Protein backbone atom coordinates (compact mmCIF):
# COMPACT_ATOMS: atom_id res chain seq x y z
CA UNK A 1 0.00 0.00 0.00
CA UNK A 2 1.43 3.46 -0.72
CA UNK A 3 0.97 6.32 2.00
CA UNK A 4 0.03 9.41 -0.10
CA UNK A 5 -0.88 12.35 2.00
CA UNK A 6 -1.40 16.29 1.11
CA UNK A 7 1.14 18.52 0.42
CA UNK A 8 -0.05 21.67 -1.59
CA UNK A 9 -3.59 22.83 -2.76
CA UNK A 10 -3.20 25.64 -5.87
CA UNK A 11 -5.66 27.83 -6.20
CA UNK A 12 -6.39 30.43 -9.08
CA UNK A 13 -8.79 28.97 -11.22
CA UNK A 14 -12.10 30.88 -11.07
CA UNK A 15 -14.44 27.99 -12.44
CA UNK A 16 -13.87 24.11 -12.71
CA UNK A 17 -10.96 22.74 -13.48
CA UNK A 18 -10.97 19.94 -16.23
CA UNK A 19 -7.71 18.46 -16.73
CA UNK A 20 -4.10 18.19 -15.39
CA UNK A 21 -0.75 16.79 -16.43
CA UNK A 22 2.58 17.07 -15.55
CA UNK A 23 5.10 17.63 -18.23
CA UNK A 24 7.27 14.94 -19.35
CA UNK A 25 10.85 16.45 -17.72
CA UNK A 26 9.00 16.04 -14.29
CA UNK A 27 9.35 20.05 -14.02
CA UNK A 28 5.54 21.35 -14.59
CA UNK A 29 2.23 21.05 -14.04
CA UNK A 30 -0.26 22.07 -16.67
CA UNK A 31 -4.18 23.06 -15.74
CA UNK A 32 -6.90 23.69 -18.22
CA UNK A 33 -10.72 25.05 -16.79
CA UNK A 34 -14.09 26.44 -17.75
CA UNK A 35 -12.36 30.00 -16.95
CA UNK A 36 -10.81 29.74 -20.51
CA UNK A 37 -7.19 29.91 -19.04
CA UNK A 38 -4.36 27.42 -19.08
CA UNK A 39 -2.32 27.27 -15.81
CA UNK A 40 1.18 26.12 -14.76
CA UNK A 41 2.53 25.24 -11.78
CA UNK A 42 5.69 24.25 -10.16
CA UNK A 43 5.37 20.25 -9.77
CA UNK A 44 7.14 19.78 -6.96
CA UNK A 45 6.15 22.42 -5.21
CA UNK A 46 2.88 23.94 -6.64
CA UNK A 47 3.94 27.38 -6.81
CA UNK A 48 2.17 29.09 -9.77
CA UNK A 49 4.11 29.84 -12.66
CA UNK A 50 2.20 31.41 -15.15
CA UNK A 51 -1.25 31.69 -17.11
CA UNK A 52 -1.98 30.89 -21.22
CA UNK A 53 -4.85 33.24 -22.48
CA UNK A 54 -6.54 32.90 -25.52
CA UNK A 55 -9.23 30.86 -25.99
CA UNK A 56 -12.77 32.05 -26.48
CA UNK A 57 -14.63 29.51 -24.55
CA UNK A 58 -14.33 26.74 -21.60
CA UNK A 59 -11.35 25.00 -22.36
CA UNK A 60 -12.06 20.88 -21.92
CA UNK A 61 -8.34 19.16 -21.88
CA UNK A 62 -4.44 19.90 -21.96
CA UNK A 63 -1.70 17.92 -23.19
CA UNK A 64 2.53 18.54 -23.28
CA UNK A 65 4.48 17.55 -26.26
CA UNK A 66 7.36 14.92 -25.62
CA UNK A 67 10.21 17.38 -25.01
CA UNK A 68 7.79 19.56 -22.69
CA UNK A 69 7.98 22.82 -24.78
CA UNK A 70 4.75 22.71 -26.25
CA UNK A 71 0.96 22.17 -24.93
CA UNK A 72 -1.90 21.81 -26.91
CA UNK A 73 -5.36 22.39 -25.57
CA UNK A 74 -8.89 21.56 -26.57
CA UNK A 75 -12.18 24.33 -26.07
CA UNK A 76 -15.76 24.33 -26.16
CA UNK A 77 -14.85 27.46 -28.77
CA UNK A 78 -13.96 24.38 -31.50
CA UNK A 79 -11.03 25.01 -31.59
CA UNK A 80 -7.32 23.26 -30.35
CA UNK A 81 -4.71 25.57 -30.01
CA UNK A 82 -0.84 24.82 -30.11
CA UNK A 83 1.23 27.15 -27.43
CA UNK A 84 4.95 27.21 -26.85
CA UNK A 85 5.07 27.06 -22.91
CA UNK A 86 8.29 29.27 -22.65
CA UNK A 87 7.17 32.26 -24.50
CA UNK A 88 3.34 31.52 -23.69
CA UNK A 89 2.80 32.79 -27.63
CA UNK A 90 -0.06 30.75 -29.79
CA UNK A 91 1.49 29.08 -32.57
CA UNK A 92 -1.16 27.31 -34.45
CA UNK A 93 -4.93 27.59 -34.02
CA UNK A 94 -6.75 24.09 -35.39
CA UNK A 95 -9.70 24.82 -37.28
CA UNK A 96 -11.99 21.93 -38.46
CA UNK A 97 -14.20 20.43 -35.59
CA UNK A 98 -17.48 21.17 -36.38
CA UNK A 99 -18.63 21.03 -32.82
CA UNK A 100 -16.69 21.07 -29.20
CA UNK A 101 -13.77 19.97 -28.93
CA UNK A 102 -13.09 17.48 -26.01
CA UNK A 103 -9.69 15.62 -25.76
CA UNK A 104 -6.33 15.95 -27.54
CA UNK A 105 -2.59 14.39 -27.51
CA UNK A 106 0.45 14.69 -29.39
CA UNK A 107 1.90 11.50 -30.35
CA UNK A 108 5.41 10.49 -29.20
CA UNK A 109 7.43 12.23 -31.53
CA UNK A 110 5.17 15.36 -31.10
CA UNK A 111 4.87 15.65 -35.13
CA UNK A 112 1.31 15.04 -34.63
CA UNK A 113 -1.77 16.10 -32.60
CA UNK A 114 -5.07 13.64 -32.22
CA UNK A 115 -8.24 15.68 -31.44
CA UNK A 116 -12.12 14.48 -30.35
CA UNK A 117 -14.95 16.19 -30.62
CA UNK A 118 -18.80 16.39 -29.79
CA UNK A 119 -18.99 16.12 -33.94
CA UNK A 120 -18.35 12.61 -33.09
CA UNK A 121 -14.86 12.81 -35.42
CA UNK A 122 -11.54 11.59 -34.53
CA UNK A 123 -8.88 14.21 -36.39
CA UNK A 124 -5.02 13.98 -36.56
CA UNK A 125 -3.02 17.37 -37.49
CA UNK A 126 0.08 18.11 -38.12
CA UNK A 127 2.25 20.24 -35.67
CA UNK A 128 4.52 22.51 -37.47
CA UNK A 129 1.60 23.36 -40.00
CA UNK A 130 -1.23 23.48 -37.93
CA UNK A 131 -3.21 21.87 -40.76
CA UNK A 132 -5.89 18.37 -40.43
CA UNK A 133 -4.31 16.07 -42.04
CA UNK A 134 -7.25 12.84 -41.22
CA UNK A 135 -10.92 13.30 -39.90
CA UNK A 136 -11.81 10.17 -38.91
CA UNK A 137 -15.86 9.52 -38.95
CA UNK A 138 -15.16 7.28 -35.70
CA UNK A 139 -18.43 7.18 -33.14
CA UNK A 140 -22.23 8.05 -33.11
CA UNK A 141 -21.56 10.18 -30.03
CA UNK A 142 -19.34 12.83 -28.74
CA UNK A 143 -16.01 10.78 -28.60
CA UNK A 144 -14.93 10.73 -24.66
CA UNK A 145 -11.05 10.52 -25.24
CA UNK A 146 -8.05 9.54 -27.91
CA UNK A 147 -4.53 8.86 -27.18
CA UNK A 148 -1.71 7.47 -29.31
CA UNK A 149 0.21 4.24 -28.37
CA UNK A 150 3.82 3.88 -27.40
CA UNK A 151 5.38 4.46 -31.08
CA UNK A 152 2.38 6.56 -32.43
CA UNK A 153 1.29 3.75 -34.72
CA UNK A 154 -2.13 3.67 -33.11
CA UNK A 155 -4.89 5.30 -31.90
CA UNK A 156 -7.20 4.09 -29.48
CA UNK A 157 -10.74 6.54 -28.82
CA UNK A 158 -13.66 5.92 -26.70
CA UNK A 159 -16.94 7.19 -26.76
CA UNK A 160 -20.87 7.76 -25.43
CA UNK A 161 -21.61 5.11 -27.79
CA UNK A 162 -20.58 2.42 -26.14
CA UNK A 163 -17.46 1.78 -28.00
CA UNK A 164 -12.91 1.58 -27.84
CA UNK A 165 -11.73 1.69 -31.02
CA UNK A 166 -8.29 1.00 -32.52
CA UNK A 167 -7.02 3.12 -35.24
CA UNK A 168 -4.19 3.00 -37.39
CA UNK A 169 -2.13 6.55 -37.46
CA UNK A 170 -1.09 6.05 -40.84
CA UNK A 171 -4.15 5.20 -43.04
CA UNK A 172 -6.97 6.26 -40.71
CA UNK A 173 -8.33 2.52 -40.96
CA UNK A 174 -10.43 1.11 -38.07
CA UNK A 175 -8.10 -1.99 -36.86
CA UNK A 176 -10.49 -2.66 -34.26
CA UNK A 177 -13.82 -2.19 -32.25
CA UNK A 178 -13.97 -3.21 -28.35
CA UNK A 179 -17.47 -3.46 -26.21
CA UNK A 180 -17.89 -5.55 -22.95
CA UNK A 181 -21.41 -7.40 -22.17
CA UNK A 182 -23.17 -4.04 -21.14
CA UNK A 183 -22.76 -1.00 -23.23
CA UNK A 184 -22.83 1.56 -20.80
CA UNK A 185 -20.86 4.76 -22.39
CA UNK A 186 -17.07 4.33 -22.32
CA UNK A 187 -15.91 7.73 -20.25
CA UNK A 188 -12.44 7.53 -20.89
CA UNK A 189 -9.23 5.28 -22.66
CA UNK A 190 -5.68 5.14 -22.47
CA UNK A 191 -2.94 2.78 -23.69
CA UNK A 192 -0.47 1.28 -20.94
CA UNK A 193 2.74 3.15 -20.60
CA UNK A 194 4.42 -0.05 -21.96
CA UNK A 195 1.41 -0.15 -25.45
CA UNK A 196 0.24 -3.72 -24.42
CA UNK A 197 -2.90 -2.39 -22.55
CA UNK A 198 -5.92 0.06 -22.89
CA UNK A 199 -7.30 1.40 -19.57
CA UNK A 200 -11.21 2.21 -20.41
CA UNK A 201 -13.52 3.74 -17.61
CA UNK A 202 -17.34 2.94 -18.48
CA UNK A 203 -20.21 5.15 -16.91
CA UNK A 204 -21.08 2.11 -14.82
CA UNK A 205 -18.27 2.42 -12.23
CA UNK A 206 -16.31 0.58 -13.47
CA UNK A 207 -12.55 0.20 -14.87
CA UNK A 208 -11.05 -2.00 -17.19
CA UNK A 209 -7.82 -3.04 -18.25
CA UNK A 210 -7.51 -4.69 -21.52
CA UNK A 211 -5.32 -6.86 -24.09
CA UNK A 212 -6.44 -4.93 -27.15
CA UNK A 213 -4.37 -7.20 -29.18
CA UNK A 214 -6.20 -10.02 -28.18
CA UNK A 215 -9.27 -8.19 -27.66
CA UNK A 216 -9.68 -9.45 -24.01
CA UNK A 217 -10.35 -7.95 -20.86
CA UNK A 218 -8.43 -8.74 -18.17
CA UNK A 219 -8.18 -6.66 -14.70
CA UNK A 220 -11.85 -4.76 -13.52
CA UNK A 221 -11.39 -2.24 -10.66
CA UNK A 222 -14.51 -0.96 -8.89
CA UNK A 223 -15.38 0.38 -5.39
CA UNK A 224 -15.67 4.04 -6.94
CA UNK A 225 -18.26 6.01 -8.05
CA UNK A 226 -18.42 7.25 -11.75
CA UNK A 227 -21.89 7.35 -13.69
CA UNK A 228 -21.99 10.52 -14.97
CA UNK A 229 -18.91 12.11 -15.92
CA UNK A 230 -15.51 11.45 -18.21
CA UNK A 231 -12.97 11.13 -15.35
CA UNK A 232 -9.25 10.79 -16.16
CA UNK A 233 -7.28 7.37 -14.53
CA UNK A 234 -3.83 6.78 -14.79
CA UNK A 235 -1.14 3.97 -14.40
CA UNK A 236 0.82 4.56 -11.49
CA UNK A 237 4.16 3.07 -12.33
CA UNK A 238 6.74 5.04 -9.85
CA UNK A 239 6.62 2.99 -6.66
CA UNK A 240 4.29 0.50 -6.84
CA UNK A 241 2.52 -0.49 -9.55
CA UNK A 242 -1.31 1.29 -8.86
CA UNK A 243 -4.37 2.27 -10.82
CA UNK A 244 -5.59 5.57 -10.08
CA UNK A 245 -8.74 7.50 -10.90
CA UNK A 246 -10.17 10.01 -9.11
CA UNK A 247 -14.20 9.76 -8.67
CA UNK A 248 -17.43 11.38 -7.96
CA UNK A 249 -17.77 10.79 -3.93
CA UNK A 250 -14.86 13.43 -4.63
CA UNK A 251 -12.17 11.04 -3.47
CA UNK A 252 -9.46 9.97 -5.52
CA UNK A 253 -9.47 5.75 -5.23
CA UNK A 254 -6.23 4.14 -5.69
CA UNK A 255 -5.96 0.34 -6.60
CA UNK A 256 -3.42 -2.65 -6.88
CA UNK A 257 -3.10 -3.18 -10.52
CA UNK A 258 -2.17 -7.12 -10.67
CA UNK A 259 -4.81 -7.65 -7.41
CA UNK A 260 -6.99 -5.22 -8.08
CA UNK A 261 -7.86 -4.30 -4.55
CA UNK A 262 -8.33 -0.94 -3.23
CA UNK A 263 -4.92 0.34 -1.64
CA UNK A 264 -5.75 3.91 -0.93
CA UNK A 265 -8.75 6.46 -1.34
CA UNK A 266 -7.53 10.54 -1.05
CA UNK A 267 -10.25 12.87 1.03
CA UNK A 268 -9.89 16.80 0.87
CA UNK A 269 -11.83 18.14 -2.59
CA UNK A 270 -15.50 19.18 -1.85
CA UNK A 271 -16.78 18.36 -5.51
CA UNK A 272 -16.14 15.54 -8.58
CA UNK A 273 -12.75 14.84 -9.11
CA UNK A 274 -12.90 15.27 -12.70
CA UNK A 275 -8.83 15.01 -13.37
CA UNK A 276 -5.75 13.07 -11.76
CA UNK A 277 -2.45 13.14 -13.42
CA UNK A 278 0.84 10.87 -11.97
CA UNK A 279 4.45 12.24 -11.75
CA UNK A 280 6.45 10.38 -14.35
CA UNK A 281 9.19 9.99 -11.78
CA UNK A 282 7.95 10.57 -8.38
CA UNK A 283 5.39 9.03 -6.15
CA UNK A 284 3.26 12.54 -6.84
CA UNK A 285 -0.73 12.61 -7.55
CA UNK A 286 -2.45 15.93 -8.53
CA UNK A 287 -5.99 15.67 -8.56
CA UNK A 288 -8.45 18.62 -9.85
CA UNK A 289 -12.43 19.13 -9.21
CA UNK A 290 -15.44 21.05 -10.43
CA UNK A 291 -17.38 24.19 -9.59
CA UNK A 292 -17.90 23.25 -6.40
CA UNK A 293 -14.63 22.99 -5.30
CA UNK A 294 -12.19 25.02 -8.49
CA UNK A 295 -9.04 23.45 -6.62
CA UNK A 296 -5.87 21.11 -7.83
CA UNK A 297 -4.17 19.47 -4.71
CA UNK A 298 -0.61 17.58 -4.77
CA UNK A 299 0.00 14.54 -2.86
CA UNK A 300 3.18 12.53 -2.30
CA UNK A 301 3.97 8.91 -0.90
CA UNK A 302 6.99 6.97 0.14
CA UNK A 303 6.37 4.53 -2.45
C1 LIG B 1 -23.54 13.36 -24.04
O1 LIG B 1 -23.18 14.39 -23.15
C2 LIG B 1 -21.84 14.37 -22.71
C3 LIG B 1 -21.48 14.92 -21.33
C4 LIG B 1 -20.23 14.90 -20.89
C5 LIG B 1 -19.96 15.48 -19.50
N1 LIG B 1 -18.74 16.27 -19.50
C6 LIG B 1 -17.64 15.78 -18.70
O2 LIG B 1 -17.75 14.77 -18.09
C7 LIG B 1 -16.34 16.56 -18.65
C8 LIG B 1 -15.23 15.91 -18.40
C9 LIG B 1 -13.91 16.65 -18.33
C10 LIG B 1 -12.63 15.87 -18.06
N2 LIG B 1 -11.97 15.59 -19.32
C11 LIG B 1 -11.50 16.64 -20.24
C12 LIG B 1 -10.90 15.97 -21.31
N3 LIG B 1 -11.03 14.55 -20.98
C13 LIG B 1 -10.52 13.49 -21.83
C14 LIG B 1 -11.68 14.30 -19.77
N4 LIG B 1 -11.96 13.03 -19.16
C15 LIG B 1 -13.88 17.95 -18.52
C16 LIG B 1 -15.18 18.70 -18.79
C17 LIG B 1 -15.09 20.20 -19.03
C18 LIG B 1 -15.17 20.63 -20.49
C19 LIG B 1 -15.09 21.90 -20.81
C20 LIG B 1 -14.92 22.93 -19.70
F1 LIG B 1 -14.84 24.25 -20.03
C21 LIG B 1 -14.85 22.56 -18.44
C22 LIG B 1 -14.93 21.08 -18.06
C23 LIG B 1 -14.86 20.66 -16.59
C24 LIG B 1 -16.33 18.07 -18.87
C25 LIG B 1 -19.11 14.34 -21.78
C26 LIG B 1 -19.42 13.86 -22.98
O3 LIG B 1 -18.44 13.31 -23.82
C27 LIG B 1 -17.43 14.18 -24.23
C28 LIG B 1 -20.87 13.88 -23.46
Amino acid sequence: KPNYALKFTLAGHTKAVSSVKFSPNGEWLASSSADKLIKIWGAYDGKFEKTISGHKLGISDVAWSSDSNLLVSASDDKTLKIWDVSSGKCLKTLKGHSNYVFCCNFNPQSNLIVSGSFDESVRIWDVKTGKCLKTLPAHSDPVSAVHFNRDGSLIVSSSYDGLCRIWDTASGQCLKTLIDDDNPPVSFVKFSPNGKYILAATLDNTLKLWDYSSGKCLKTYTGHKNEKYCIFANFSVTGGKWIVSGSEDNLVYIWNLQTKEIVQKLQGHTDVVISTACHPTENIIASAALENDKTIKLWKSDC
